């Protein structure tokens, strides 16, 4: 059994920031986002501090933060929510771990929505990058998946938006666009339950976790200047 | 009789981890391993038993997982998996030994991709390695071999990011780039069946082992802030 969270940020999140090491891809470490949701639960929502220790401590399994879309200065559209085939794929291989698409490889071109594509280019930032023709419906199809994830509110959010584009200038832009995590940036984890888990207790996990989707919680420094706020939600597979 | 497994790390792994004592090299100890192998047809296959204790105890050997590919962080392609003539050398002798090309020794120089070489160098964290033109075709070999091996989905993976680089900078990177075993690491171990084994007990075997294949475990300490889940692979000889 396992549980779907998203992560999109309202305002600029500081987790020196924590990176994965041979990526360079910024991440939440899955001890920090533990803390902040055992937090919001015994603050927040109320839920009694016996509940708490029996799914927390474990029953459960809380795992590092990714990233999924990032969000880039577009010359059409204002901005855009980029994303690249190792993101993508990395994404689709932990949903596989979760229970639960071909995405090609791009080197010098990309696949955007056309809310965002100007002249067969876009241009995020600087980068002027060519566009493909979306056959075999990408797009529509990552839409799809990010509406069974993290629901309808979030795929609204960002179709008309999309940029799927090489690794390498993600990887660029992730490093080299602002110390804060920007606001409107998509993070994806994994809840998953331990197999020592007892039928009775996915009933307890079931109702406390449900708990945390549609909510806004803090994460990181600076809670004092407005950093860090960002809305959750939680799916079940 | 042998069968092949593979360990593709998911996430931050932690087996002061466990390396191998002359090398250095990061190590799976097949005690180790053969505790989650059980635990796991115990939990979650739902293997009686009775079969589980015919074959862990034994009936087979579970040898200690050594090391195929480590991610590192790449200029171009974002990251590649590198790896050794010893290393490679290695993994030729250990098929033997289970019952199944030439690789050069480099000095300076490295054999990589593509996709990940720049101007006849692969940037590997820091290290400049000049690269050496592929002849005697050794890298899709080694692809082949990895098909093979581990399955058509794990040669997809590594193909286009591999370059086969010195045994001293390999040991460099594998002891000084991160306590954890980073994601996308790829471990390998060979499970021997004893040599007093009937056609009975190679039906047995094959049933319970082939359950492994494509499935995932937690492997080392960490486990309620995922850390240290792994995909692992099986394939016979």
């Amino acid at each position: 059994k396992a549980y779907l969270v998203g992560l999109y940020t309202l305002t600029p999140t500081h987790p020196p920031i924590q990176r994965e090491r041979h990526t360079g891809f910024p991440v939440i470490w899955g001890q920090s986002l533990k803390g902040v949701l055992r937090s919001y639960l015994k603050l927040v929502e109320k839920v009694d501090e016996e509940k708490i220790n029996k799914i927390f401590g474990g029953l459960i399994s809380v795992g590092d933060a990714k990233i999924l879309f990032f969000p880039v200065r577009s010359l059409k559209g204002v901005y855009a929510y980029v994303t690249s085939p190792l993101v993508l794929n990395r994404f689709k291989r932990d949903l596989e771990l979760a229970g639960v698409t071909e995405i090609p490889e791009l080197t010098d071109t990309a696949i955007a929505s056309e809310e965002i594509t100007v002249d067969n280019k876009v241009i995020l930032e600087e980068f002027a990058i060519l566009i493909q023709k979306d056959d075999k419906g990408i797009l529509e199809s990552v839409v799809k998946a990010i509406e069974q994830a993290f629901g309808n509110e979030m795929a609204e959010k960002i179709k008309g938006r999309i940029a799927i584009i090489p690794d390498d200038v993600f990887r660029d832009l992730v490093e080299l666009s602002t110390e804060y995590i920007p606001s409107d940036t998509l993070f994806y984890s994994l809840i998953l339950v331990t197999p020592r888990a007892k039928d009775n207790d996915m009933a307890l996990i079931k109702e406390v976790l449900g708990k945390i989707n549609g909510k806004y919680l803090q994460i990181g420094g600076n809670e004092t200047v407005g950093k860090g706020f960002v809305k959750v939600t939680l799916k079940e597979v």
